[PDB]
């Protein structure tokens, strides 16, 4: 069994940002910091954490800002490295409340790029990286047109709607498709510039960055994900400078591969590739 705690702490500006710590009933063999991707929360991600918490894994979670139940207007953010400076300081209460314990960093989507963008630059403050479907090349999915408008409107009116998604596309299970419609807590907006400018940030430098990434690392995804190709994954694992990477492509998924059918056999393979690098 594994228990969910309820915290929170002060992020960049001094928005309000909740976090879930999920403790097995067992010693802790290591401590994963998890980030969800746009427009959802860490509640997603409970099946996740249960998993992990059966491997004797304690997972910290947060809502980034403007998520959830985390404070800040509705996914605005103005560049990557709020996003970034605020999941470091998850890292850091983890670190200081697990301190004889290894740290795994885990993040799906835009939160896969938000944990590539951290890695980067806080190279040696964890052991292992995990990224489900990491949003780490936005700028082939962006027209021209709305990178512009992205990149000139960001930081002014990082609200401004300029795109929508095709949520449908998160999952081939129309349960799930049906919960994400439902879920008071997910954003079911337009994505608006200042998230555009954010992806941008990470794609745009991903290649010069990412021999910068040596800790091992592990990259899950859909064949069959609309919503992030997989062949940005397959460009990471060519331009990270870890020996230790692998990317695990499941033929058929869709892009959220933790909430598709076989996302027990997703986690089988999380748990059983952490256990060899512990
Ligand atoms: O994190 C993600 C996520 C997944 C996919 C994309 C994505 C793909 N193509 C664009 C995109 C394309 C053009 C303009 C644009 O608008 C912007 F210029 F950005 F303003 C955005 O966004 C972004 C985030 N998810 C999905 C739900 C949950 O699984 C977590």
């Amino acid at each position: 069994t594994t228990t969910r705690t309820e915290r929170n702490f002060a992020g960049i500006g001094d928005v309000r940002i909740v976090y879930d710590v999920w403790t097995p009933d067992t010693a802790p063999q290591a401590v994963v910091v998890l980030a969800h991707g746009l427009g959802e929360h860490a509640r997603r991600y409970d099946h996740v954490a249960q998993r992990l918490g059966a491997a004797g894994l304690v997972t910290y979670a947060l809502d980034h800002r403007g998520h959830g139940r985390s404070g800040g207007a509705r996914v605005l953010v103005r560049d990557i490295s709020e996003y970034t400076a605020d999941f470091d300081t998850l890292v850091g209460i983890a670190t200081r409340e697990y301190p004889g314990c290894k740290r795994i960093v885990l993040g799906h989507s835009m939160g896969g790029g938000i944990v590539f963008a951290y890695g980067v630059e806080r190279p040696d403050n964890y052991d292992l990286m995990v990224l489900s479907a990491p949003a780490v090349a936005a700028q082939d999915l962006v027209s021209p047109v709305v990178a512009v408008a992205a990149k000139l409107l960001g930081v002014v009116v990082p609200g401004l709607p300029v795109q929508e998604l095709d949520f449908t596309a998160i999952s081939r299970d129309p349960e799930v498709v049906q919960a994400y419609n439902t879920d008071p807590l997910v954003h079911h907006g337009r994505v608006p510039a200042g998230i555009g400018r954010a992806l941008l940030q990470v794609g745009e430098t991903m290649p010069r960055r990412a021999p910068a990434l040596t800790a091992p690392l592990l990259v899950l995804h859909g064949t069959d994900d609309r919503l992030i190709p997989i062949e940005g994954s397959r460009r990471l694992v060519e331009c990270v400078g870890s020996a230790d990477v692998q990317l695990k492509e499941y033929p058929g998924l869709y892009h959220e591969v933790f909430n598709e059918p076989e996302r027990n056999q997703v986690l089988d393979d999380v748990v059983a590739w952490l256990t060899e690098r512990l």
